[PDB]
């Protein structure tokens, strides 16, 4: 089993009995990642455990797997842990399932819809600046994910289900899904316990949030069912009238997650940016004032016309892709750009590292959003710089995080600066588990403008 790779010729860190290559995961895998271009090129192996996983970079090989054989090939991402009802949200589908959930849910994100979220959201900047306006008073530290998570939690409820929970006036997400807990290396590592657990009914997430987000979302259910938008909430009740009931609660729970977790730590990482590069702040401030005459209120085709803060929303996500890595299990035999890949190997391709490769970027561990300047942007290979992963099985979210990180910003940005404080950690290190997290909360003061 640990054959594989010296059998096809592949080079790679030796691995141990049991635990493959597990124990370089000590410090963390962006670096074992990094750690792995560095010595051994375009093309590595290594084992979680008994599982083959091999790491490609070439842009080409890349698109082939992420573009042109998924369907075929290349459908599914790894067999995760133990998921229980969970197996039919559409990040974890597999195969036709999983294309059924694509088609039914990816007219959530069109213009139209969006633009129909410009207004909902409108009212959540309202809420989110006056929040950090009286947070602005006692004039210490601050925590951006804090005030972060509950506007996303807002926009996400509201829009999704078109349901104001009003979070931002209300002080189980982020206790959802540990790698030095003897839990996700138990089975990262041991695979083979996940069919006990999944008649242990033991879950990835714990019992308690689960069961809130089931009967809370059976409750902004119930609520449409008689009383008389085609939103997300609604997009699903189309299907159950060839979907199902907790087929539609597993596709909210993703959702509610994706769009409450990520939304806030990217927005974290940006403001982080912004202090510690105050220039770049400004600019900003500029362009926004430029664009929005007299702290206006932001819009859909307003946000489009902002190049900079693109620019700018793009070279966090060089830095900080929280996704790390972006997977594909091989489900037959293939032969790729000259390469033998083998039925069950899990192809891998390092996001985190090839954004950061000395190869494709001068200067790649500074923060330049002019890198993505309309002059710099085409020498830029969309298959080494995919923060949303690329081809069918993609980010279905990309346009509405965009946009609301984005309406996030723009409001905040034309009503306060950001300075790091004594509580600031600079620079930022990143702790070591699955996605990307800063192991300090990002903490700065804000001045009114
Ligand atoms: C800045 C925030 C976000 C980043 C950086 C991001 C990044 C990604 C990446 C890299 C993937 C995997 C694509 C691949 O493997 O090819 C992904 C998948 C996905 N994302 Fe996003 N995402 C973000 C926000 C969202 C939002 C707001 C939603 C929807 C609410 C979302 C829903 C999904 C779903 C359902 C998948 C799996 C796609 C499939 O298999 O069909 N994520 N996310
Ligand atoms: C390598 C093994 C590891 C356990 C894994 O497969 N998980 C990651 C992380 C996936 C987690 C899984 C999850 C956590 C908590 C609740 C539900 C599911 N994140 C996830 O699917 O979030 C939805 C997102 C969409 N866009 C960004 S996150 C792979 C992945 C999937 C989808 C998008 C990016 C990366």
């Amino acid at each position: 089993s640990h054959g594989l790779f010296k059998k096809l010729g592949i080079p790679g860190p030796t691995p141990l009995p049991f635990l493959g290559n597990i124990l370089s995961y000590h410090k963390g895998f962006c670096m074992f990642d990094m750690e792995c271009h560095k010595k051994y090129g375009k093309v590595w192996g290594f084992y979680d455990g008994q599982q083959p996983v091999l790491a490609i970079t070439d842009p080409d090989m890349i698109k082939t797997v992420l573009v042109k054989e998924c369907y075929s090939v290349f459908t599914n991402r790894r067999p995760f842990g133990p998921v229980g009802f969970m197996k039919s949200a559409i990040s974890i589908a597999e195969d036709e399932e999983w294309k059924r959930l694509r088609s039914l849910l990816s007219p959530t994100f069109t213009s139209g819809k969006l633009k129909e979220m410009v207004p909902i959201i409108a009212q959540y900047g309202d809420v989110l600046v006056r929040n950090l306006r009286r947070e602005a008073e006692t004039g210490k530290p601050v925590t951006l994910k804090d005030v972060f998570g509950a506007y996303s939690m807002d926009v996400i409820t509201s829009t999704s289900f078109g349901v104001n929970i009003d979070s931002l006036n209300n002080p189980n997400t982020k206790k959802l899904l540990d790698f030095l807990d003897p839990f996700f290396l138990s089975i990262t590592v041991f695979p083979f316990l996940i069919p006990i657990l999944e008649v242990l009914n033991i879950c990835v997430f714990p019992r308690e949030v689960t069961n809130f987000l089931r009967k809370s979302v059976k409750r902004m259910k119930e609520s449409r069912l008689e009383d008389t938008r085609v939103d997300f909430l609604q997009l699903m009740i189309d299907s159950q009238n060839a979907l199902s009931d907790l087929e539609l609660v597993a596709q909210s729970i993703i959702f509610i997650f994706a769009g409450y977790e990520t939304t806030s730590s990217v927005l974290s990482f940006i403001m982080y940016e912004l202090a510690t590069h105050p220039d770049v702040q400004q600019k900003l401030q500029e362009e926004i004032d430029a664009v929005l005459p007299n702290k206006a209120p932001p819009t859909y085709d307003t946000v489009l016309q902002m190049e900079y803060l693109d620019m700018v929303v793009n070279e966090t996500l060089r830095l900080f892709p929280i996704a790390m890595r972006l997977e594909r299990v091989c489900k037959k035999d293939v032969e790729i750009n000259g390469m033998f890949i083998p039925k069950g190997v899990v192809v891998m391709i390092p996001s985190y590292a090839l954004h950061r490769d000395p190869k494709y970027w001068t200067e790649p561990e500074k923060f330049l959003p002019e890198r993505f300047s309309k002059k710099n942007k085409d020498n830029i290979d969309p298959y080494i710089y995919t923060p949303f992963g690329s081809g069918p099985r993609n980010c279905i979210g990309m346009r509405f995080a965009l946009m609301n990180m984005k309406l996030a910003l723009i409001r905040v940005l034309q009503n306060f600066s950001f300075k790091p404080c004594k509580e600031t950690q600079i620079p930022l290190k990143l702790s070591l588990g699955g996605l990307l997290q800063p192991e300090k909360p990002v903490v700065l003061k804000v001045e009114s403008r």
